[PDB]
């Protein structure tokens, strides 16, 4: 190149001479032209375009954002692929892939706490600065020793930085959304957004191979959902932009991490309380963007429905399980749910919680304990969190089924005319109910129940074949109507969509379950012992209610497993870096961009 | 294009006149080369050296070993390759790395047991076949229950294929030792190699996690190491 810059300075001070006489100084974009036309006069087109495309650089150029998605996506340590990076850089001679600082950069503008935004409301009791990251999640504890003890690790997001990221990822799917719902790219707000809200912990995450037993080691995530972003023009509302699988792995991203018991209780709610804070301070505000190179803003819903059975009669203030109030929603007691089927409503809300806690506290006519308890309907603790909860399909059929085997054991049994048996002659007849069903339908029985096993179960053949055993064929005729109206309710909560999907089964729920509460009531009365299930209490109350609130009924070693994945493969130690390294990874793999690369072998 | 033909016509006149009287009639490298002094002295030189592999006539795709010894050193599943292999193709357009199956070609190529051979003495007590490569340790054991009774697990080669396979892998390197110390190529033999043996017990090699300590469970890998490969010629010999 020396000696080339010798021979070629004249022609070189030529055509610099002419960049400033004609354009001013544009050296390199005459110089592009001129060499691409001295390519297209030889007729060597395919350079010409591949010209075109690297100094587009869409050729094999490798943006960093997409093998960004591919380390976080294959798992790969820092040194390995620099690894790779430097070795197929030496045996191609072109750099395909990119070096490490500008991965760290493609990471930066992805992370919480990078574009600017404000509030049109000024945010009380939060920081108004805007670049903040991970921070920790104690939120300024007393670890001193004099103090109460805490050892917990806790790493979290800010509430408001980590939705302005969630949406500048998704900002061009709600671009293209709205373009494809024939409206216009320019559009001033106001977005709203309802946004999933759910907790859950997972586990253990201890790993030793030996050493006896080393630690249990419980922890627990804290995390939300972009569920569906909306937006009206004039008077009518259109759905910009819906989720195809909401409770998927893919789509979970977390606010804060911690290393504790999900039922220590005051650690949990002392970490968990200034997210509360944050969330009831943006409850009311009002939010202004600049993604489409115009200013937009967003008003906001929270749904806390992701919350599990155990959570959320803790967290809400109820008894744990040995009360006699066993629904979230309508109180009725265990006594009253074998008596009662159906007829009953929703009843359960935070702020008549809170006054029924203050009740409990005052104690304004001096009762005994036993009326307090009744009076307030199993309220213990005081109430911090607003959940709106739901069900799950799986609890609903697995219930279901459960009751089912114990109907076809009394159906075995004949015990309308055996006002007692032994235990162990029910026993006997259960185990002639099992070699029975392997006889006919080749199953294998377990004690333990899945959703497999249930499902599997419910079949007319299989309820054939139980029916034949048994005489008096108007019994047969009653489990035949009594499996038909299970049939039939089955697919309303099974389908996702039951508005949409099967509506005229929607439609004649209260009329079938009355049917199959005069059912159990009258012909099947010999289940009514008092013991009933809160599951099958919610199946057939609380089912229409919940389906007109929200309009649907939407992987257990998921997030835990993959915690481990992230806490083996690519981590610091010290226990303080740890969970910003894999609060940060966890994050990377929940972007929406990233996927969107990531599975583009379908186009 | 023909309006910056018309505005450069003169341009193109007087570098094809300085293309004539330079290097008589060489419009291609010269204006190939102040593209690349131009956008090396723009300091971005990927996109330089980009055009400099690719009007060289430089290779995108690349050959299946290197994707497996990338693959090897990286210690990567088939999965998380096949991934990424896919991934890069959607991207790319073209192809440039390599599924597994010319993966698993090259690696059987690679792999003992695969190249034929002969030896001169007829090898008493040793099979006939050029062909086989990973066999039980066991060499026939038969572990029935009325027999001695043993559980540890035994995998081996056989020791003509490894040493055939070292030497075929080691063939350029003998062969450039040869180009160097003022050789030919079509020599003949016998070279005489100096191998050393080994083998060493790990400890324990055991992640027992269902209840905590279950067994120290010891393994022992028995290996042999070329040092040295020579032959003699006329008087002397030299290491090659
Ligand atoms: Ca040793
Ligand atoms: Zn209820």
């Amino acid at each position: 190149r020396r000696a080339q810059k010798h021979r070629l300075r004249e022609l070189k001070i030529q055509v610099k001479e002419f960049a400033d006489k004609e354009e001013g100084g544009d050296v390199k974009a005459v110089c592009l032209t001129l060499f691409l036309l001295a390519l297209r006069a030889r007729n060597e087109h395919r350079q010409a375009d591949e010209l075109e495309a690297i100094m587009q650089g869409r050729g094999s150029g490798l943006q960093p954002a997409v093998c960004l998605a591919i380390r976080v996506n294959t798992f790969l340590s820092c040194s390995q692929y620099h690894k790779m990076y430097r070795t197929v850089k030496a045996i191609t001679g072109r750099q395909i892939f990119q070096p490490l600082h500008a991965l760290r950069n493609a990471e930066k503008v992805l992370l919480p706490g990078y574009h600017p935004f404000e509030w049109q409301p000024p945010l009380k009791n939060v920081s108004s600065r805007t670049d903040v990251g991970i921070i920790d999640g104690l939120s300024g504890l007393a670890s001193s020793v004099d103090e109460y003890p805490v050892d917990t690790i806790a790493k979290r997001f800010r509430y408001d930085s980590a939705l302005v990221s969630a949406l500048m990822d998704m900002e061009e799917d709600i671009l293209e959304g709205m373009r494809s719902q024939d409206l216009d790219d320019y559009l001033n707000g106001p977005f709203t957004v309802v946004v999933k809200e759910s907790c859950d912990g997972m586990g253990d995450v201890s790993e030793k191979h030996g050493s006896g037993p080393a630690v249990p080691e419980k922890a627990v995530r804290f995390s939300f959902t972009v569920m569906r972003i909306t937006i009206e023009h004039g008077s009518q509302n259109v759905k910009v932009f819906e989720e195809p699988k909401p409770n998927s792995e893919l789509c979970c991203k977390p606010l804060c991490l911690m290393l504790a018991d999900e039922s220590d209780h005051e650690t949990l709610t002392a970490i968990l309380s200034p997210l509360i804070a944050e969330r009831e301070a943006m409850k009311s505000s009002e939010l202004t963007l600049e993604m489409g190179g115009i200013p937009r803003t967003f008003k906001f819903i929270f749904r806390g429905t992701g919350y599990d059975e155990k959570l959320v009669r803790e967290v809400e203030g109820l008894e744990a399980s040995g009360s006699v109030y066993i629904c979230t929603l309508c109180d009725t007691t265990r006594l009253e749910a074998s008596q009662n089927l159906v007829f009953h409503s929703i009843t359960r809300s935070h702020a008549e919680n809170l006054q029924r806690y203050e009740v409990w506290r005052s104690n304004p006519y001096h009762e005994s304990v036993e009326e307090l308890r009744d009076r307030v309907k199993g309220v213990s603790a005081k109430p911090f969190i607003e959940t709106v909860p739901s069900i799950d399909a799986l609890h609903c059929d697995i219930g279901n089924a459960a009751e089912f085997y114990k109907i076809f054991q009394l159906e075995i049994g004949e015990v309308y005319k055996h006002p007692n048996a032994s235990k162990e002659e029910r026993k006997r007849w259960q185990a002639t109910l099992d070699k029975h069903l392997r006889k006919r339908m080749n199953l294998k029985p377990i004690m333990r129940m899945n959703g497999n096993f249930a499902r599997k179960l419910m079949t007319q053949e299989t309820v054939d074949a139980v029916c034949e055993l048994i005489p008096s064929e108007e019994r047969h005729e009653a489990l035949r109507e009594l499996m038909d109206l299970y049939l039939k309710m089955k697919p309303v909560w099974r389908s996702s969509c039951p508005a949409k999907e099967c509506p005229e089964s929607l439609c004649q729920y209260s009329f079938n379950s009355q049917r199959f509460a005069e059912l159990l009531s009258t012909k099947f009365k010999y289940r009514y012992e008092g013991k009933i299930t809160n599951y099958f209490h919610k199946t057939l109350a609380h089912v229409p209610e919940i389906i007109e609130r929200d309009g649907s009924i939407g992987g257990n070693q998921s997030g835990n497993k993959l915690f481990r994945r992230f806490r083996k493969m690519n981590a610091r130690q010290s226990k303080c870096y740890e969970m910003e390294d894999v609060l940060k990874h966890h994050w990377l793999y929940t972007s929406k961009y990233l996927q969107k690369f990531m599975n583009a072998h379908n186009a």
